[PDB]
């Protein structure tokens, strides 16, 4: 292995579902869904071990028409990124595509509480 | 919606088409396209509301097999944009897939005047 | 043609392929392989004409599960590459989609050394 570079890069936990009970958090997703029915709520969080910085908000009502890619310029800003600095999206420690839209992913993934769940990280 | 950041992002026109029309371009893109058939001619124009700059030449002829992110790259340099301004391409509205080539893109999306329409914007 | 910028962007040749006879690189990768079977044996290349930085190590031992876009920001963190440069891999010729993994692209496209190749440009 010596000439080899070794790469090293699941145990996701959201507060959000830490803190709330799922019944609180379903009541809410539910409400959201019937009065904004072209947008998707999200909860963003930071991966653990991830030295990037902490978001400042977790939850987003978003166009589904958004793309990922989209999604990322916001919280690249509200993270306050330099441009050299990186940042990954993983729902269900996937990371989706940059042209998805938040929509699609909400069909694909939203958990039963009506949220859907992207962690993120530097790495 | 106090706890949610309500996140907010069709109306794209194309000054090439108000200006020019059909017929005429549809001539210029025939003409090109039986001249350089591994090429794709491509108008490139800023979406509206869009506080980027607004870009110097807007016809490119582009290689069928290079992609979008290749593209993208040009684009950013042609702007003057600063690494941490975000550029966003639609065909239709719609984000293409940075790994899909302009070919691609052109089969699919051309107009019937043998150009493929991009709008750009930083949102 | 004058109304139109012209873009200017196969052969592509792998050091490590002419320094090192097949026997012995398929001998390498086939111990590889074994010895770590949720890891893939990578090797990155500048592509010729290429005006960005030479990379200082070539061969990298990848977790199946990292995707081209983590692979991304390794590589561009070895070459120190400010973040207005650009880097674009290409398998085959081809660039990958940045959310594909690198166990994917390996079962798809490894060589029959065991190696999977990947090329890099600024264009």
């Amino acid at each position: 292995l010596t000439s080899f570079e070794l790469v090293k890069v699941g145990s996701m936990k959201f507060v959000y579902k830490e803190e709330h009970p799922f019944e609180k958090r379903r009541s809410e997703g539910e409400k959201i869904r019937k009065k904004y029915p072209d947008r998707v709520p999200v909860i963003v969080e930071k991966a653990p071990k991830a030295r990037i910085g902490d978001l400042d908000k977790k939850k987003y009502l978003v166009p589904s028409d958004l793309t990922v890619g989209q999604f990322y310029f916001l919280i690249r800003k509200r993270i306050h990124l330099r441009a050299e600095d990186a940042l990954f999206f993983f729902v269900n420690n996937v990371i989706p595509p940059t042209s998805a839209t938040m929509g699609q992913l909400y069909q694909e993934h939203h958990e039963e509480d009506f949220f859907l769940y992207i962690a993120y990280s530097d790495e």
